RNA sequence: CCAUCGACCGAUCCUGAUGUGUUCGGAUGGAUUUGAGUAAGAGCAUAGCUGUUGGGACCCGAAAGAUGGUGAACUAUGCCUGAAUAGGGUGAAGCCAGAGGAAACUCUGGUGGAGGCUCGUAGCGGUUCUGACGUGCAAAUCGAUCGUCGAAUUUGGGUAUAGGGGCGAAAGACUAAUCGAACCAUCUAGUAGCUGGUUCCUGCCGAAGUUUCCCUCAGGAUAGCAGAAGCUCGUAUCAGUUUUAU
RNA sequence: UUGCUUAAUUGAACGUGGACAAUUGAAUGAAGAGCUUUUAGUGGGCCAUUUUUGGUAAGCAGAACUGGCGAUGCGGGAUGA
RNA sequence: AGUGGGGAAAGGUUCCAUGUCAACAGCAGUUGGACAUGGGUUAGUCGAUCCUAAGAGAUGGGGAAGCUCCGUUUCAACGUGCUUGAUUUUUCAGGCCAACCAUCGAAAGGGAAUCCGGUUAAAAUUCCGGAACUUGGAUAUGGAUUCUUCACGGCAACGUAACUGAAUGUGGAGACGUCGGCGUGAGCCCUGGGAGGAGUUAUCUUUUCUUCUUAACAGCUUAUCACCCUGGAAUUGGUUUAUCCGGAGAUGGGGUCUUAUGGCUGGAAGAGCGCGGUAAUUUUGCCGCGUCCGGUGCGCUUACGACGGUCCUUGAAAAUCCACAGGAAGGAAUAGUUUUCAUGCCAAGUCGUACUCAUAACCGCAGCAGGUCUCCAAGGUUAACAGCCUCUAGUUGAUAGAAUAAUGUA
RNA sequence: UGAUGGUCAGAAAGUGAUGUUGACACAAUGUGAUUUCUGCCCAGUGCUCUGAAUGUCAAAGUGAAGAAAUUCAACCAAGCGCGGGUAAACGGCGGGAGUAACUAUGACUCUCUUAAGGUAGCCAAAUGCCUCGUCAUCUAAUUAGUGACGCGCAUGAAUGGAUUAACGAGAUUCCCACUGUCCCUAUCUACUAUCUAGCGAAACCACAGCCAAGGGAACGGGCUUGGCAGAAUCAGCGGGGAAAGAAGACCCUGUUGAGCUUGACUCUAGUUUGACAUUGUGAAAAGUUUUUACUUAUUCAAUGAAGCGGAGCUGGAGGUCAAACUCCACGUUCUAGCAUUAAGCCCUCUGGGCGAUCCGGGUUGAAGACAUUGUCAGGUGGGGAGUUUGGCUGGGGCGGCACAUCUGUUAAACGAUAACGCAGGUGUCCUAAGGGGGACUCAUGGAGAACAGAAAUCUCCAGUAGAACAAAAGGGUAAAAGUCCCCUUGAUUUUGAUUUUCAGUGUGAAUACAAACCAUGAAAGUGUGGCCUAUCGAUCCUUUAGUCCCUCGGAAUUUGAGGCUAGAGGUGCCAGAAAAGUUACCACAGGGAUAACUGGCUUGUGGCAGUCAAGCGUUCAUAGCGACAUUGCUUUUUGAUUCUUCGAUGUCGGCUCUUCCUAUCAUACCGAAGCAGAAUUCGGUAAGCGUUGGAUUGUUCACCCACUAAUAGGGAACGUGAGCUGGGUUUAGACCGUCGUGAGACAGGUUAGUUUUACCCUACUGAUGAAUGUUAUCGCAAUAGUAAUUGAACUUAGUACGAGAGGAACCGUUCAUUCAGAUAAUUGGUUUUUGCGG
RNA sequence: GGCAGCUCUGCUACCA
């Protein structure tokens, strides 16, 4: 048979993301001195939108400690923060909206966002609209934290990792329907060539393994080994379980 | 030279003398056994015809396979930067005014100008005539008719993706008139039990389509049938026939 | 002659020596008999008489013997392997 | 929405003049994109050149037997650094920084600066005439400023001929989708008077057609929006085609600003245009007159403006230029400073530039009914940039003659 | 899938895409707006989950034996196995009988059985074979359409079920309007064609070009026999040249491919699991293993390597029971401002210290001897690679085995002899069912004997085998070859010869001896498996036995290995490869050795016609029929065959047009009747002449409606595609149902799907034309062609005939149908009269 | 043909 396209995707030619209009990597500050030891100031300058993500960004500006400069940092914006606010960042920073604190220093039950699963990575879980980590309690001893993240899972992250107080703004956006082809074009115009897809059943035996016969079918189970190759992993990749969810997980 | 019975040498089997590193030796006598042997050498070398095998192998002929390269000027898809798209219809939110109601609210007239809306040009496409043409104007065009025509629109240029690879709103489609695996050169004069051809004269002789074996059944080997060279001899004793006896 | 065989001096096989001469033991014929090497093509067949199997039969399918066509012209069957 | 006038790609001399007809132009040929000989493309301002885009790609490194692959500042000791006071001791003294930063990548993106009239057989935003502009450099005079050293005025928005400002920093411009109606301008269309020229005139027609124009650049003036001062608002008012605004200060009164766009003047009538009268084999003219004053709009095209709608879509980058913050350093009185005010001086290299852009200059074997990106766009009819007729411009090219059976094709 | 990640890429990498990303995300799939719903099944195949105990279980490692190679044993990872989950995973979702105060049905019951037995719905639907289902509606008539029905070959629920407004160059039916689509054609215009001047190809071409019949490769231009036959030609035309275009694309063959699939054969990238190495330093506990401590190897990340680790200054605290030890902090939080090139103090040294605490120069985190990487080892791996996927055969395929074989027959009295001929058999069985010896006689019948009878056991007689001998059939056998008894292993050893098949090769099987050694019998003798004819297997490799022999090549010993001779392990496609599918996307070499048309032979079958005459026909065989039988014809059916064509003869039907046959439907003339008339039936000469308009269907066929004198049957390459058309079939797109794991299949349904060339020769239709002294006019007529057809009305006549009911015909008259040949008065159509008007 | 459990199921192995 053919390469299928699945496997052209890893060559990365006409499936790299489109990054023109994209307004920077949303991170938090490099952790430094002032973070570490006290807290540090900047004032939101924007709020805007960002091509291919539901979540607006905030630009703020911070001072730089050690030379006469500005460094404008790139967040993603919580819901409630305006222009004009000031962010406060480090382990002496408050319990406000907006504001960057480590994980040990925020009260069971804190919503936080853009959490760095390890020190200083800059934020890793929590980034899209409407999500957010809750705080589930603390292993002082063991300087550990643990949280809620929001797929369900509980995780163990250090007490030194920094999050951002409240929720990701822009939620609720998948509430409307597209209702439209041209809709989910425009959308995916400014995030990658993944649309529209063509079902594998409807190919041919060298296209897909769901091509051919004289009906459209799969033939076989479409649920597929963990330890397949690729080229054979179309369909249901290692389902514990296939079928509607009826009842609790 | 022919037929036949013997003899000798080697192997195999049997017997087993004087003797002895007591386990070796193997005299002697045998055997419906066996060798491409001996039995007063015939070979070696050169050449010629014919036949054989490997080689391009009598000549021309695949579909394929491999190695190394060249293409995205067509086209497919993404990206970057530009450009293009008469005139109508319909009349969404929002807003103004009036009327009715206890309230919750309702009705009417305007205004407004929404929509992968609609009629319809340019444009893009290509339904039907199964029209023309069909050694064409044209290796896909011409005419009428038709789809769509403000967006998933059309399009220039730049750029990326390269052959078991790409790209595909998916037809095995498209990837320079080439695609169910492009093009170029080489391996390569690839192999072919298969098709075609195979060049002067006369003279003499002259078949087979049958046996057995074969993944054998369109092919081979084998025996038969045929030619050539002769050799040993010269009526020796043979015959696709009869008779007599059985 | 033998180591085979017989109760044997019997036999078996192969012999020495002697006799039977062209009517040397039927016909007819005999461009002579015997022997060897090597190699070609072929290994789809078909037809006629007679025998014969399957089939309703077939210019059908399958065997037997012979003769033909193939490989072959010539006279006849008008024409025709 | 051309058979008009230009261009991009592509071609490459096909351009122009002269000669010329063997071949080619599927008839012809005296003609030609054919053949032969010559001629022809003029730039500081138009492009390239420079910037960065998607991307391409050296170096330090790491793979790979290797051809080479990865990577693009990457586990790197990465400046052929600058700015000054200089020194004439051709030595220096230092003061700042070195996040990022090889390079290539657009004749449609970004971007310093030019227009009009004339001129050739063929070139022109390139030549000639005139009139400007930008950048780089040099540099003097005038003006400006200083004894209160680095100017004044305005309540303010802010104004001006100028009117210090290093390192470093902050901003702005470059720099940005699409649609809808509205408003303004420009060009075109329409039209009145007057001064000319042409046409019709049996009859009619104070008639039909036509010329009456004004570049870049310089000065003054000119605007929606926005802003400032005054004042204090319900009986709410102002206000758009579109309902938004006002105690976070409306209406009213008075001002400030951007100069898009228009007006006046200079450029500039001397030019061009339209007439009339004369010169002459005649290179080429010479003379006179006029070139003026309006109006109109759901008009067309286009530019701009203030708005409004739209998106699970929010619609490049960099070079480059400026301002501001900062206060380093240097500055006067018998004299000091500055080329962001005026005037004056010098220079601007290299390459492209002819022509076709298509029913004959490109690609389809060809002078092929195919294909191939884009700009400008008159009158009538009309909803209409459709169809139909016409003006300017351009073509009249496609073998032809004679007949008019059948069968065709339309 | 929470980043030490999922998915994907790379030969590798200090390498990449997603990713300027983070579950409202990325990646992988299925279904396909809305509405209403998505039932039952986890047995199968997948996927997934735990492993406390656990079958299998690699390398390394461990233990034992051995002189060692080596062997054996224990242990033993993942995987598999075991257990669970999962169907919006792949998928699946049953049969048989009885039963209700008629019948029908079966609410109900019984019975087999599954993983579950098709739920809600829907239907002769694009899915139903039968089938043109049945009913209704639509029409004059409907294989079409629609509505119902439903034991539905084979409907059915995100392999989505049922609906559904709007939309559709999608498929279909009906109605109005409209019309040259048609009845049934006509006329007009331009451009061709045509003729001329100029210009000027190509396809194709063995030679060529008139027919009929024959034979012939079974459809001739040539050959044979006939008809005939007279220069040179022009415009048309499409009968023929089995016309041209292309080494058939269907079919088969080839030890030719390729695309695709899978539980084919053989591998493989990747991935996973173990071991060793990288790999070091401690502690503890289990018997080397487990755990956790260190950091410097290694790995991950960040930064313009900026503030790390420890200690000390300052406060806030503990209640201080010595003496200040322990803990915390140690300059920034109403506001969209600002923060940069040190002030100040101390020592003098255009400079140093503090400001700005000291010390360690570990940039800072994570991770850590685990990852990772290298090398072996086991698993997984159609993602990929390579290859394979018999033969015969009345085409192939399916079936069968006629593939190694045995008996009888075919088989034609030696031997041999074929077919997918006929009736059958073999792949075994037997320590006796082998060998020897001895004794006896079998099947069956009759006559007798308690229970006892047709069949128990006993007795006699008869008994040529009518029994038995392992198994097919044939042969053979009587003091035996059969039955019973006794003893045995000759079913042994060595190696030759011979017979059959035959090449006089192998294999199988068998025969007669030689040399041994035995069994049995008194002995002669017999015995080298089975009474005879079938009952079976090479090279290479392995294994065993024998000889204990030969060799391991520098010389030895002992292991091990290799030789020699004989068996065994097996090839049944049986002289003996190691082997799954699909192609409707297809390719190549060929084949008329071979299928799908026509043609040819045949004529079972189909159709048609005779002979006989038992019966039918009130009586009566034969007016009209005619059983049981029997003889033919035809080639308008379908078979049978495979002769022609596979370097191609265009394969359905219809339209159009001509001709022919006769087995005559009508029309002319007649004979017969169970012929009164009328009608009808049987028959003769007869093909002169006609044989229709429609609904449904692609249809041939069919079936209705209707008219008619009648609505006969056929042929001409199943006439006729360079005549058309293209509805069907039968390329490639797509849907459904059943089947298949799948790719895919269906001779099932459905929808969309390029129809090319004549200008040559001939033939046909027309048109000229040399020369028969020239030219003109008028003629003759050989030969060829030929044409008319049918009905109605009136009259005869309400007559003949007839009980009546009914009810003709000839002569004649007027019209009409179909056809033919003209014609343009009239009427209509046509308009470039561009004539006139608008 | 090896293991192992309940006459036998499961796993593993395959040069005539
Ligand atoms: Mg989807
Ligand atoms: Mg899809
Ligand atoms: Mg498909
Ligand atoms: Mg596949
Ligand atoms: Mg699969
Ligand atoms: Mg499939
Ligand atoms: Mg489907
Ligand atoms: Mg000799
Ligand atoms: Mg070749
Ligand atoms: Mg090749
Ligand atoms: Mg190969
Ligand atoms: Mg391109
Ligand atoms: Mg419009
Ligand atoms: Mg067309
Ligand atoms: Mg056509
Ligand atoms: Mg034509
Ligand atoms: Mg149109
Ligand atoms: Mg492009
Ligand atoms: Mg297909
Ligand atoms: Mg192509
Ligand atoms: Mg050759
Ligand atoms: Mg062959
Ligand atoms: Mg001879
Ligand atoms: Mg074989
Ligand atoms: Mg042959
Ligand atoms: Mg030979
Ligand atoms: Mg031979
Ligand atoms: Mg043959
Ligand atoms: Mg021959
Ligand atoms: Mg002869
Ligand atoms: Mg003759
Ligand atoms: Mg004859
Ligand atoms: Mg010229
Ligand atoms: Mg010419
Ligand atoms: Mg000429
Ligand atoms: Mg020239
Ligand atoms: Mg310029
Ligand atoms: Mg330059
Ligand atoms: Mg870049
Ligand atoms: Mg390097
Ligand atoms: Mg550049
Ligand atoms: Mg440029
Ligand atoms: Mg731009
Ligand atoms: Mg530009
Ligand atoms: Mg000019
Ligand atoms: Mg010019
Ligand atoms: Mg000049
Ligand atoms: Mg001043
Ligand atoms: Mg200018
Ligand atoms: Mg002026
Ligand atoms: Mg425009
Ligand atoms: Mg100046
Ligand atoms: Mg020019
Ligand atoms: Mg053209
Ligand atoms: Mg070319
Ligand atoms: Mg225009
Ligand atoms: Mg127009
Ligand atoms: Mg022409
Ligand atoms: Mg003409
Ligand atoms: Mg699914
Ligand atoms: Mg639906
Ligand atoms: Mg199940
Ligand atoms: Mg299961
Ligand atoms: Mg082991
Ligand atoms: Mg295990
Ligand atoms: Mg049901
Ligand atoms: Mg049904
Ligand atoms: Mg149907
Ligand atoms: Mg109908
Ligand atoms: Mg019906
Ligand atoms: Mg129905
Ligand atoms: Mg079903
Ligand atoms: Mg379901
Ligand atoms: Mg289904
Ligand atoms: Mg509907
Ligand atoms: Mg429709
Ligand atoms: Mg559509
Ligand atoms: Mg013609
Ligand atoms: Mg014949
Ligand atoms: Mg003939
Ligand atoms: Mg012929
Ligand atoms: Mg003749
Ligand atoms: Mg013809
Ligand atoms: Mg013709
Ligand atoms: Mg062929
Ligand atoms: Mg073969
Ligand atoms: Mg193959
Ligand atoms: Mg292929
Ligand atoms: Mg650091
Ligand atoms: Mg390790
Ligand atoms: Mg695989
Ligand atoms: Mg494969
Ligand atoms: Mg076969
Ligand atoms: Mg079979
Ligand atoms: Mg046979
Ligand atoms: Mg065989
Ligand atoms: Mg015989
Ligand atoms: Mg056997
Ligand atoms: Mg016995
Ligand atoms: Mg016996
Ligand atoms: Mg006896
Ligand atoms: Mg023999
Ligand atoms: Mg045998
Ligand atoms: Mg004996
Ligand atoms: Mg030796
Ligand atoms: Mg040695
Ligand atoms: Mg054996
Ligand atoms: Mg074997
Ligand atoms: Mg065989
Ligand atoms: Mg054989
Ligand atoms: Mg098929
Ligand atoms: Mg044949
Ligand atoms: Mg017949
Ligand atoms: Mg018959
Ligand atoms: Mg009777
Ligand atoms: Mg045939
Ligand atoms: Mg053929
Ligand atoms: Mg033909
Ligand atoms: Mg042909
Ligand atoms: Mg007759
Ligand atoms: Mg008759
Ligand atoms: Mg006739
Ligand atoms: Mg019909
Ligand atoms: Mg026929
Ligand atoms: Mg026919
Ligand atoms: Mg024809
Ligand atoms: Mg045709
Ligand atoms: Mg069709
Ligand atoms: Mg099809
Ligand atoms: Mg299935
Ligand atoms: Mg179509
Ligand atoms: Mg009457
Ligand atoms: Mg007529
Ligand atoms: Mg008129």
């Amino acid at each position: 048979g053919r390469v299928i396209r699945n496997q052209r995707k890893g060559a990365g030619s006409i499936f790299t993301s489109h990054t023109r209009l994209r307004k920077g990597a949303a991170k938090l500050r490099t952790l430094d001195y002032a973070e570490r030891h006290g807290y540090i100031r900047g004032v939101v300058k924007q709020i805007i939108h960002d091509p291919g993500r539901g979540a607006p960004l905030a630009k703020v500006a911070f001072r730089d400690p050690y030379k006469y400069k500005l460094r404008e940092e790139t967040f993603i914006a919580n819901e409630g923060v305006y222009t004009g606010q000031f962010i406060y960042a480090g382990k002496k920073a408050s319990l406000n909206v907006g504001n960057i604190l480590p994980l040990g220093a925020c009260p069971e039950g804190t919503i936080v966002s853009n959490v760095e699963e390890k020190v200083g990575d800059r934020g890793a879980l929590g980034r899209t609209s409407g999500n957010y980590v809750i705080i589930i309690g603390h292993n002082p001893d063991e300087n550990k934290t643990r949280v809620k993240l929001p797929s369900g899972a509980k995780k163990i992250i250090s007490s030194d990792a920094r999050g951002v107080i409240g929720v990701v703004a822009g939620g609720g956006r998948i509430d409307k329907p597209l209702l439209k082809a041209g809709r989910a074009f425009h959308k995916y115009k400014v995030k990658r060539n993944s649309w529209p897809k063509t079902r594998g059943v409807a190919m041919n035996p060298v296209d897909h393994p769901h091509g051919g016969g004289n009906h459209q079918h799969i033939g076989k189970a479409s649920t597929i080994s963990r330890g397949a190759v690729s080229g054979q992993k179309a369909g249901l990749i290692a389902a514990r379980r296939t079928g509607l969810l009826r009842g609790t997980q």
